[PDB]
C-alpha cells in the first residue's frame, strides 16, 4: 500500500466515503415519509459504492497499467465503476426533486453513461492522440447534462414549492461547478497531458468526490424539500 | 486504421449513425408533450451508443483476438456492447407504442439480454464446436421475442387508436425482418462457419445497423402516434 | 469437461434449471392477469439466467484460475455474474408481493448489488489476507438486507390480504435461511479457508442455487397471492 505516494489520499477518502456512509444510514433510520425515503436510500447508495471503489484502489485492485508514450502509465479504473453508477444516482436525487417526467430522465442518464463510459475507454486506449477524441466525446455529453440542468430542470423548479425550488437550486449550482472540474483534472493529469503528477491528481478528485456525494449529500438531506407536504 | 480492409464500412457506420444522431437531436429540440419526449429519447439515445462503439470499432479498441480453427481470429467485441444497450431501448419504443404491461416489458428486456449474452460469449469461446451451441440458444431467445411481437403485441395495438395501430405493424414488420438476418450473417461470417469473409461481413452488419436504427427511427419520429391525443 | 470432478454437479444444476425455466414457462402461458403477469416474468427469467451461467461453467468458459497461497487456483466467476442478475429479481418478486415503496426497493437492490459486487472482488483478490477484508463487507451488506425482510417487510404484509400475507411469511423464511448459507460456504471452500474441497463445494452451491430459485418459484407461482382480488 504505503509504496505509492498518493496512498494517503486514497486512504482518506476512504474513511471519509465510509464516515459518510454511516451518518446518512443512522440520519435515515427515523424516516417513514414515502417520499423523503427515496431520496435519502438514493443519497446513501452514493458514498457506500464510493466507499467500496476507494478501498479497492487503496488495496491496489483497481488500478492497471496501460502502455502510451512509451511508458507503462498506473490507470485507476476503478474510478470509472464509481461513477457509472453513482452520477445517475446523482442526477435523480436532482430529476425526482422538480419531478422531471420520465423522457428527461431517461436522457439524462443515457447521456451520463455515454459520458462515463467514453472516459473509461479513453482512459484505457493505448494510441495516445486517440485518448483526447474520447476526452472530447465525454465532454460533449457532459455539457449536455449541464444544459438540460439549467434549461430544463431550472424552469421546472420555479413552478414547485419554494423549498424545493430553493433547495435544488442550490444543488445546481453545486453540481455543474464541482462535475466541470472532472474533466480538467483529467486532462492535465496523467491519464492526460502529464502536467500534474499522480499523486496530486488523486488528491483533487478525491476533495472533489467527498464534496459532490457527501457535501451535496448533507445539503439534501437537511431540507424540507424532500418531505411532502403534510400537516 | 486503413491496414484493415473493412475500415471503409467502419467508417460509413460511424458517420451515418453521427448525423442521424444529430437529425433526432435538432428535430426533438422543439417538443414540449410529454409522451413525445420519451420516444425522442429513446430513439435518439440508440444511434448515440451505436456511434461510440462504431468508433471504438473503426479505432481498433473494440477488436480482439480469439483463437479457434488452429487461427487467431479478429472478432469484434465492441458490438455486443452496443446491441446489449441498443436493443432492448429499441423493444421499449415498441411497447410504450402499444402501452405493453410491466410483465411483458420485463420478459421481453430480460430476454434481449440473454440473445446478447449468450451471442457474446459465443463469439469468445475457443472451443470451436460450442460456439454454436451458443448461437442455438441465442436464437431461441430470439424466437421468444419475436413470438411475442406477434402474439402478444398485435393484438393490443388493434384496441388502440388507429394511427398508432398502423405505426406499430410497420415497425413490427421492419424489426421481425431486420432482426432475423442478424443470426444468419453470424453463423456464416467470421464469428461462425466463415464463409463469407470478414470486410463482407461488416458491410452487412452496417446495413442492418442504420436501418433497423436510423431508418426505424425515422418512421417512428415523423408518426403522430407518439403525440398524446389532444385539442 | 469430464476431466474436473465436480463436473456432475454443473452438469445436474445445468439440467434442473433448465427443466425449471421449461415449466414455468409452460404454466405461465395461460395467464392474463396483469399481476399475474409480473410474478412469472420475474421467477421464469431467475432459472434461465442460471442455466446459462450454469451451461458456462460446465463447458469450461466460465472458470479462470487466480493466484494466491503460492497456487493457481480455479475460481468460477460465472457464479457472480448469474447472482448479480438473479438475487435482485428475487428480492423483487417479495417486493412487489408486499407492495413496498420505491425507496425500500432501491435499498434493497442497491445493497444487493454490493453484495455481489465485493463478493466477486474478494474472489479474484490475489492478496490471500484481503480476499477476507471484501467477504466481510459483503456479508455486512447481506445482514442489512435480512433486517429489512424482517423489520420492514414483514410488518407491511400483516396490513395486506391473509393470503399475500401467509405466503410472503413463507417465501420470507425460505430466502433468510437459504441466502445465509452461501457466504459460509464460501468462507470454508476453496474461495476462502479451502476447508472443503471444491467438488463438495460445487455441489452445496447447487443444492442452494436450485432450492433458492425453482424451489422458491414453484411456492410463490402455486399461490393465489400473485393474483388480484377478482370477482
Ligand atoms: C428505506 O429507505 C432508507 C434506506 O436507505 C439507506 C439504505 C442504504 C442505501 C443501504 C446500503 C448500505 C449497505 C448496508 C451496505 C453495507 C456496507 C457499507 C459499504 C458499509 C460502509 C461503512 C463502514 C464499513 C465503514
Ligand atoms: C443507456 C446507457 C446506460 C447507455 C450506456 C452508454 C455506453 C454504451 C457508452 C459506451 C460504453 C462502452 C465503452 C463500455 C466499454 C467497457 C469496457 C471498457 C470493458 C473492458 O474492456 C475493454 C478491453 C480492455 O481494455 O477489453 C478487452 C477485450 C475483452 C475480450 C472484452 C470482452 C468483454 C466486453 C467488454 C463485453 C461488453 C460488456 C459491456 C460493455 C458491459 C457494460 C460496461 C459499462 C462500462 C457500460
Ligand atoms: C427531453 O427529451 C428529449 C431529449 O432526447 C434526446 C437527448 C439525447 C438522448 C442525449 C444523448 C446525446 C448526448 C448529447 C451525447 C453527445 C455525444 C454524441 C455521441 C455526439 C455524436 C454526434 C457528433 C459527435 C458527430
Ligand atoms: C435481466 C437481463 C438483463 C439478464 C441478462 C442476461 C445475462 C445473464 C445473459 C448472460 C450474460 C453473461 C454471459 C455475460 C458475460 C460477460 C463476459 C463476456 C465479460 C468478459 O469476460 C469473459 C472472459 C473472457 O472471455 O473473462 C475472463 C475472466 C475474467 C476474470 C472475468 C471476471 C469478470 C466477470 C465478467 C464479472 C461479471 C460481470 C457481469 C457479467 C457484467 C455484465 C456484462 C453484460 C455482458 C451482461
Ligand atoms: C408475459 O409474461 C409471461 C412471460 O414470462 C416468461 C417469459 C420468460 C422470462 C422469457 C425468457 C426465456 C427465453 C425464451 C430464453 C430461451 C432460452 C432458455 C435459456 C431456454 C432454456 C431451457 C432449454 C434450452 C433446456
Ligand atoms: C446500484 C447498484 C447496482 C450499485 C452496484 C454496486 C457496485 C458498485 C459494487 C462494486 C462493483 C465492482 C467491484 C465491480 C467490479 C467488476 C470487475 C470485477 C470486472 C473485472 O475486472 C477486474 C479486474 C481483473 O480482476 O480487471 C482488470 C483490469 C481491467 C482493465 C478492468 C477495466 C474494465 C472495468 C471493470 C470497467 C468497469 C465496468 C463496471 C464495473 C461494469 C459493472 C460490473 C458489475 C460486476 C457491477
Ligand atoms: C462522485 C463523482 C462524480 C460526481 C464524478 C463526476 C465525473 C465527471 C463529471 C467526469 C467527467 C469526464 C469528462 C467530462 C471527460 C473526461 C473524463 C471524465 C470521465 C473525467
Ligand atoms: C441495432 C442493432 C440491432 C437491432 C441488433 C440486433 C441483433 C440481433 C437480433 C442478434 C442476434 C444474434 C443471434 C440471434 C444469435 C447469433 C448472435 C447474435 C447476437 C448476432
Ligand atoms: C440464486 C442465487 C442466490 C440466491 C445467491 C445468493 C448469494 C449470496 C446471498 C451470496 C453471498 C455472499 C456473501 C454474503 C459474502 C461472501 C460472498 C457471497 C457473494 C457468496
Ligand atoms: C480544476 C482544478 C485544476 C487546477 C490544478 C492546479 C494544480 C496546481 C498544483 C501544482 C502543480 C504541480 C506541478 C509541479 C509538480
Ligand atoms: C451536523 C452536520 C455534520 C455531520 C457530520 C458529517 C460527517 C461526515 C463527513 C463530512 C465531511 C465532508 C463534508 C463536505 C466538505
Ligand atoms: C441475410 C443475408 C445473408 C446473405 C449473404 C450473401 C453474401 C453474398 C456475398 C458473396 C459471398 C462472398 C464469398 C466469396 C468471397
Ligand atoms: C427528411 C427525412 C430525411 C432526413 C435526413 C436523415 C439523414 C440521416 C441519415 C439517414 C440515412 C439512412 C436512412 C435509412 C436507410
Ligand atoms: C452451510 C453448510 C456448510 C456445511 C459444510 C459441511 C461439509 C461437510 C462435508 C465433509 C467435509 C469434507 C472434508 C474432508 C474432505
Ligand atoms: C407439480 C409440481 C412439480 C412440477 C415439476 C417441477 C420440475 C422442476 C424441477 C424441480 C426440482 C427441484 C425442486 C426443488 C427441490
Ligand atoms: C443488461 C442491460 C439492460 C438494460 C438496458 C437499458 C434499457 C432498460 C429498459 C428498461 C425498461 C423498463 C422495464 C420496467
Ligand atoms: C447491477 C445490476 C442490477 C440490475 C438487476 C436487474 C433487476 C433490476 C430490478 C429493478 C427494480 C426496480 C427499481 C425501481
Ligand atoms: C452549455 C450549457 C451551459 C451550462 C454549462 C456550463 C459549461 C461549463 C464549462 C465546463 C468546461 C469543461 C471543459
Ligand atoms: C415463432 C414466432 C413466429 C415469428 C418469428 C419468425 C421467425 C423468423 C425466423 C428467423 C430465422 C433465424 C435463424
Ligand atoms: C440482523 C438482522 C436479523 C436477521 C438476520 C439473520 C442473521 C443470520 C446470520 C447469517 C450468518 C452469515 C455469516
Ligand atoms: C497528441 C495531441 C494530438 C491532438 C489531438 C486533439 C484532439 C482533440 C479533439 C477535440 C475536437
Ligand atoms: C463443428 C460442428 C459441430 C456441430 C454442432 C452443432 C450444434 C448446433 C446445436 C443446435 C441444436
Ligand atoms: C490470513 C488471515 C488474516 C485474517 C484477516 C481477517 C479479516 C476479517 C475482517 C472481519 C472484520
Ligand atoms: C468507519 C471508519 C472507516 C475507516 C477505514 C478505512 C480507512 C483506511 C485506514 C488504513
Ligand atoms: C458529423 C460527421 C461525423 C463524421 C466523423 C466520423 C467519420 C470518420 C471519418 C474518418
Ligand atoms: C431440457 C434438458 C436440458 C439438459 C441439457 C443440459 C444437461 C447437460 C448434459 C451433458
Ligand atoms: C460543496 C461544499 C459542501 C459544503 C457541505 C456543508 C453543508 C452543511 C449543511
Ligand atoms: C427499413 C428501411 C427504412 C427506410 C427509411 C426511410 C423512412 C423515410 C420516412
Ligand atoms: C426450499 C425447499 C423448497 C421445496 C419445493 C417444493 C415446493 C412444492 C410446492
Ligand atoms: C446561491 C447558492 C450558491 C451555491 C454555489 C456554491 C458553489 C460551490
Ligand atoms: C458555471 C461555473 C463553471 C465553473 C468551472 C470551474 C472549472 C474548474
Ligand atoms: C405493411 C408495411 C410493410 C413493411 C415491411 C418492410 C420490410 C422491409
Ligand atoms: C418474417 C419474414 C422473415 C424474413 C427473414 C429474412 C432473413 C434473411
Ligand atoms: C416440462 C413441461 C411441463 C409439462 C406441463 C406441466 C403442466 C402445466
Ligand atoms: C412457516 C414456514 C416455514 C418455512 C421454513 C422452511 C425452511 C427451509
Ligand atoms: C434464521 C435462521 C438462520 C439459519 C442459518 C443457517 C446457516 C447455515
Amino acid at each position: 500500500i504505503t509504496g505509492r505516494p498518493e496512498w494517503i489520499w486514497l486512504a482518506l477518502g476512504t474513511a471519509l466515503m465510509g464516515l459518510g456512509t454511516l451518518y446518512f444510514l443512522v440520519k435515515g433510520m427515523g424516516v417513514s415519509d414515502p417520499d423523503a425515503k427515496k431520496f435519502y436510500a438514493i443519497t446513501t447508495l452514493v458514498p457506500a459504492i464510493a466507499f467500496t471503489m476507494y478501498l479497492s484502489m487503496l488495496l491496489g485492485y483497481g488500478l492497471t497499467m496501460v502502455p502510451f508514450g512509451g511508458e507503462q502509465n498506473p490507470i485507476y479504473w476503478a474510478r470509472y465503476a464509481d461513477w457509472l453508477f453513482t452520477t445517475p444516482l446523482l442526477l435523480l436525487d436532482l430529476a425526482l426533486l422538480v419531478d422531471a417526467d420520465q423522457g428527461t430522465i431517461l436522457a439524462l442518464v443515457g447521456a451520463d453513461g455515454i459520458m462515463i463510459g467514453t472516459g473509461l475507454v479513453g482512459a484505457l486506449t493505448k494510441v495516445y492522440s486517440y485518448r483526447f477524441v474520447w476526452w472530447a466525446i465525454s465532454t460533449a455529453a457532459m455539457l449536455y447534462i449541464l444544459y438540460v440542468l439549467f434549461f430544463g430542470f431550472t424552469s421546472k423548479a420555479e413552478s414547485m414549492r419554494p423549498e424545493v425550488a430553493s433547495t435544488f437550486k442550490v444543488l445546481r449550482n453545486v453540481t455543474v461547478v464541482l462535475w466541470s472540474a472532472y474533466p480538467v483534472v483529467w486532462l492535465i493529469g496523467s491519464e492526460g497531458a502529464g502536467i500534474v503528477p499522480l499523486n496530486i491528481e488523486t488528491l483533487l478528485f478525491m476533495v472533489l468526490d467527498v464534496s459532490a456525494k457527501v457535501g451535496f449529500g448533507l445539503i439534501l438531506l437537511r431540507s424540507r424539500a424532500i418531505f411532502g407536504e403534510a400537516e
